[PDB]
């Protein structure tokens, strides 16, 4: 507690202007100081689960040395909306590693569903998260049904805090072996969908990896990231949003602004 919210930031005004709710957890891994706002509330994961999905695949690859190289062929019926990479390889197949990279870096939905099947579905991914000590995360459905973002529905949700804690374990801690940890970091660093979210609050000369989520309804969107400011320890953070009405729009700018406030609250000069 002593190191949580040492410096208050105007998150309430930000979410009121947005017309919804913002949840933020940010950790300075050097000192343990944190910024926390609605951090234990549940928010829909949307596509943000795909980062943890790739981490679960990497964990399995520690026991299955041929897994990442395995070629996966799929039919047209596997190509659900927003599959920008896997649609280009329908006639050839893709490797497990390629599917994982596409799920992380392009939010590819066909890739995500194929990898979910490899792990035993939503319960298999949930079990992986339990195995690293995350008791909050739950995945319940597949793409695209998991994006419904219904107010009060706990399916396919986590909390900003648990997201940040799990992200820390996987990217900086010991939940993955060192080679797989760096592969997970590298996939996050190569994400293409997050330039207007946490990255927009991070100076260009700092390293950063992230995974976004956008549900398309209920103003529900999010991003989580690991950030390496030069000269100090890395920061891990998560920013999640939702809003009360089905046709409320999400805002990338609100996510970037919340990330800026989190970094300011931690005293990280940007
Ligand atoms: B997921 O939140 O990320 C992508 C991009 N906005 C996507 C598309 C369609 C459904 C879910 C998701």
């Amino acid at each position: 507690h002593m190191l949580t919210n040492l410096v208050a930031e105007p998150f309430a005004k930000l979410e009121q202007d947005f017309g919804g709710s913002i949840g933020v957890y940010a950790m300075d891994t050097g000192s343990g100081a944190t910024v926390s706002y609605r951090a234990e509330e549940r928010f829909p994961l949307c596509s943000s689960f795909k980062g943890f999905l790739a981490a679960a695949v990497l964990a399995r690859s520690q026991q299955q040395a041929g897994l990442l190289d395995t070629p996966i062929r799929y039919g047209k019926n596997a190509l659900v909306p927003w599959s920008p990479i896997s649609e280009k390889y329908l006639t050839t197949g893709m490797t497990v590693a390629e599917l994982s990279a596409a799920a992380v870096q392009y939010s590819d939905n066909a890739a995500a569903n194929l990898l979910l099947k490899e792990l035993g579905g939503p319960a298999g991914l949930t079990a992986f998260m339990r195995s690293i000590g995350d008791t909050t995360f739950r995945l319940d459905r597949w793409e695209l049904e998991l994006n419904s973002a219904i107010p009060g529905d706990a399916r396919d949700t986590s909390s900003p805090r648990a997201v940040t804690e799990s992200l820390q374990k996987l990217t900086l801690g010991s939940a993955l072996a060192a080679p797989q940890r760096q592969q997970f970091v590298d996939w996050l660093k190569g994400n293409t969908t997050g330039n207007h979210r946490i990255r927009a609050a991070v100076p260009a000369d700092w390293a950063v990896g992230d995974k976004t989520g956008t549900c398309g309804v209920y103003g529900t969107a999010n991003d989580y990231a690991v950030v390496w400011p030069t000269g100090r320890a890395p920061i891990v953070l998560a920013v999640y949003t939702r809003a009360p009405n089905k046709d409320d729009k999400h805002s990338e700018a609100v996510i970037a602004a919340a990330a800026r406030l989190a970094l300011e609250g931690l005293g990280v000069n940007g």
